[PDB]
């Protein structure tokens, strides 16, 4: 199994790593339908989203996606420092595939 | 995909942004019949609610409503500054469609 | 729609508002069969309980009841000042129907 | 309904109240199959457990059991003072039936 | 029956207890399909993971798995000291079986 975020991020297509080593700057949640979306930004301006559960989301991928939203909401409120983000760049804002937080 | 709440907001009907830049002043929760609701108010007098889960709402929308209540509860408790709120102005208290928090 | 716990409490059957403006003094949780219950008391001796999840009431009513127990546990742990409680008087200890928190 | 934990602990067979008035010293979680367990200890050496949600547990029972493990984890992590524990003294360690926390 | 992470760890196969007595150094969460994994690291470099679901793990095993992920997440966010880890040494990185936390 991959030991970290980088080697984990190289296993998929259309993914790229971003080293933020910074705390989330803003958190946006929308419950307005078809856009069950969470959007975060950092101070430099970089925006990322947690992609809405469309049909390309199994039922094992719905749970992991909800978890990701929880992780971001709490990482935001606790001001936790996010290290790197492995993101799908074929979408805009870049959809988050993985996250690592390090003190 | 909208990069923020202002855009995310203008995407629906009867929606309206509301800048707050204030923490939630009060949080009310009620489990009394068909009105399982949460009400939040700010120091300036503004009172918003999270709609009641029912009829129109399917599945992904029924649990986004649950996440929204969780988000408001932990935001009230942690005294997080809510920047803006996209609210459905056709309801009273104005229902919440989206929220953004910053820093 | 009522815009606060007092008004909201006025729409139901034999409910009563108790103003506390204090934090919860103790929280008791019991998983002992049939009487799955949560009890809270304030330093002033007042005692309240969240009603146990009957099947005869809808499932959204069971999710509300579960949320309420989370809210009380987290309110107790963080020492949130509870403003008012809207409870049903036809029970003993009195069953909570709504709660407001504010500083 | 019982209004305190000592009353309540008395409605059952083979129960026994312990007063700790102390925080949880350690917390042990395990997912190693059929042994889905939580184990808490206090400085005085006492050890308690939350029973595995077996396939003889009623509907609500499994869910109250999940709640009790969430409570112990959060109590441990926040160093919340545990007042008394109502345990069944016929298991090793004593299975927890109810918990009370007071400042 | 067993009362601590050690006894409990010695009742399964391919398990070894790891004494860490330190806080988790980094936390990595991944929602990228079939790689829905949680990987933690400690200061010395030691890496562990929580085994992704599947039909090998009964639904109750899926739940202890989800619970273990939440525990790892708040422990990291709160900087709780993790004492010992009981891990399956037959995989790489070693898969976590039980965790003990002690202040």
């Amino acid at each position: 199994t991959p030991q970290n975020i980088t080697d984990l991020c190289a296993e998929y297509h259309n993914t790229q790593i971003h080293t933020l080593n910074d705390k989330i700057f803003s958190y946006t949640e929308s419950l307005a339908g078809k856009d069950e979306m969470a959007i975060i930004t950092f101070k430099n301006g970089a925006t990322f989203q947690v992609e809405v559960p469309g049909s390309q989301h199994i039922d094992s991928q719905k749970k992991a996606i909800e978890r990701m939203k929880d992780t971001l909401r709490i990482a935001y409120l606790t001001e936790a420092k996010v290290e790197k983000l492995c993101v799908w760049n074929n979408k805009t804002p870049h959809a988050i595939a993985a996250i690592s937080m390090a003190n």
